[PDB]
């Protein structure tokens, strides 16, 4: 459960593995050697509390060490990486990454959007079930605070304020006496801070009734009661919901889309049910009404361009803006969108 | 380099509904046998990549592969056959030509969207690397520790003060700020004069040709840069009696000395209020959030100065940094 590695970048092979092993050896380690036809030497080293070690040399001046704990077996490994750096001076740039802890019962691993290794100062597993629709875990940052992350995508931290600014509209907006619908937004951030800027009315559509209450009791930064004099948390799908509210004629000032990056869906593409949501948002949007919603993270341009190409697919003609944001515990900056109505004629 | 993939599982019979895969990639295998303690396969193939399969006694098996698709396809069948609790982190690339990892200052392993080495260089004084993130633009990192990115305005702006000050006809001093950031964002802020004190001519060179978002001159109608160690110049100014509305500590991490670390950061903090108008404010970069022992033992200096003072500290979010930070504004308590 801890694999710790050195790299050391140099450049002769099997000086090093002579000069290296005695380290082993005296840790009472058992030792097999292969070699290659030049590809260098793999040596294996094996201990009797049930780690092991793994010592990859490469003909051109690239040395690699593994150590694998069972995990005092700790200590047991830092001496050893502290003795190959100690010797490998004496037989002369090095690598030493934290090492990664495997099966840890905090998981503390949430690779970006963009796919990099990123590791989080988790702390503590605060909640992890599976409803109905997604696994919800909240996770316990020190510098981030509970983090909600569903089915493996990092939503929101109790620090990301900066989110929940920028899908609002950045500061722009006057939300007093408006209608808001906002879709998904199970933790709650967009409707509480809506809610203290006195609008008429703010609706949020939540599929997921297990995320609500998880970030009642967790995301603590009024919802003791989900129906206010001025909001409802309607417990549905968003789609038929969506398709209701055109069919009564219902027009918002503000539409705000905090769906998970992949929408829920109960039927048993990507892109057309994105363009789906777009344009049943855009039937209950008044014509100078503004609709927000998360982008993806920058460097997706690919993603980024195929979803532009949606907002040219709806039933009336749409203007949109983007703005970059930096949220926090994202470790990645993001894109957040806003569209509306291109005047009638 | 060498590709290093690894794929786990949270859940002998696993062993030898595995070994399969391995044997048709044509791969020798090698297995130890523990007592109590599991199984380790080791598998080696000609063209010198390698796997190690460690399964222990009770639920957990772990899978790495070391290469030079071929990977990727033995990984996608291992997760197929378990079918008949899982973790598969982007595999780490060791001794690569573009270094992409730079743990955090809490010792967290973080990943960087790097695919250009801009800049790297040693300096009589530290190692200078500029390397090119596509969502940060170029990232300044002296001695392995990340100091700026082209993405890192919120860092000047915290380290000016956040936008509560007026710099308009005011005497400005900077210590490193080797980047010229915090010098050209005053500039424009019409100030009687900005003096930057660097000590570091090739972090100035670099920064000038790759950190973009003036400087073609050290000198201007309102600025100087002086190239030098700042504690000299601080001490001669000290004894000169010469005071600035603002002094910016915008120094490495560890300040560089061409010559206990509590008691270097207070000789510094010391002479820049010494330097200090009695109603002006110095500002710095603190550390990690995370690091609550160092952020204390820093803090404990404050109260070790010529003069009584007064703090408060802000926590921002740099872009490029990947970790929450503290940024203190000190003045002198009045009377
Ligand atoms: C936390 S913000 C993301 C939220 O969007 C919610 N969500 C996902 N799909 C749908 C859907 N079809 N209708 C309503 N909410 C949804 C998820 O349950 C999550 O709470
Ligand atoms: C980029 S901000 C950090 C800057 O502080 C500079 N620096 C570090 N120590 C000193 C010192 N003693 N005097 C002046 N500048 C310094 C470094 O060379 C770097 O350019």
């Amino acid at each position: 459960s801890r694999h710790s590695t050195l790299d050391f970048m140099l450049g002769d092979g099997e000086t090093i593995l002579k000069g290296l092993q005695s380290i082993f050896q005296e840790q009472g380690m058992a030792e097999s050697v292969h070699t290659w036809q030049d590809h260098g030497y793999l040596a294996t080293y094996t201990n009797k509390n049930g780690s092991f070690a793994n010592l990859r040399i490469y003909p051109h001046g690239l040395v690699l060490l593994d150590l694998q704990s069972y995990d005092q077996g700790k200590e047991e490994i830092d001496s050893i990486l502290n003795k190959v750096e100690e010797r490998m001076k004496e037989l002369s740039r090095v690598k030493r990454l934290p090492p990664i802890v495997r099966g840890g019962a905090i998981d503390r691993y949430w690779p970006t959007a963009d796919g990099r290794l990123v590791e989080y100062d988790i702390d503590e597993v605060v909640y992890d079930e599976d409803s109905p629709y997604q696994n919800i875990k909240i996770l316990h940052s020190k510098q981030f605070g509970n983090i909600l992350i569903l089915s493996g995508d990092v939503n929101l931290a109790e620090s990301d304020l900066a989110y929940t600014r920028a899908i609002m509209g950045s500061g722009k907006e006057d939300y007093t006496g408006k209608d808001v619908l906002i879709l998904g937004g199970g933790d709650g951030g967009i409707l509480c801070e809506i809610v203290k800027l006195k609008p008429k009315m703010v609706t949020m559509v939540e599929i997921d009734q297990m995320v609500i209450d998880g970030c009642k009791k967790y995301m603590r930064k009024v919802l003791d009661n989900l129906k206010g004099d001025c909001y409802q948390v309607l417990i549905e799908d968003c789609i038929p919901v969506l398709k209701r509210y055109a069919k009564e004629g219902r027009e918002f000032d503000y539409v705000i889309n905090d769906l998970t990056a992949v929408p829920i869906s109960t039927s048993p593409s990507t892109w057309e049910f994105l363009r789906l949501i777009l344009d049943l948002s855009m039937k209950v949007l008044k014509q100078d009404g503004k609709y927000f919603t998360q982008g993806n993270c920058v460097n997706l341009t690919e993603a980024l361009s195929l979803y532009e190409e949606q907002l040219g697919r709806l039933y009336c003609p749409v203007e949109f803006s983007k703005e970059i944001v930096c949220v926090p515990s994202y470790l990645e900056l993001w894109v957040f969108y806003t569209v509306w109505k291109k005047a009638k004629p």
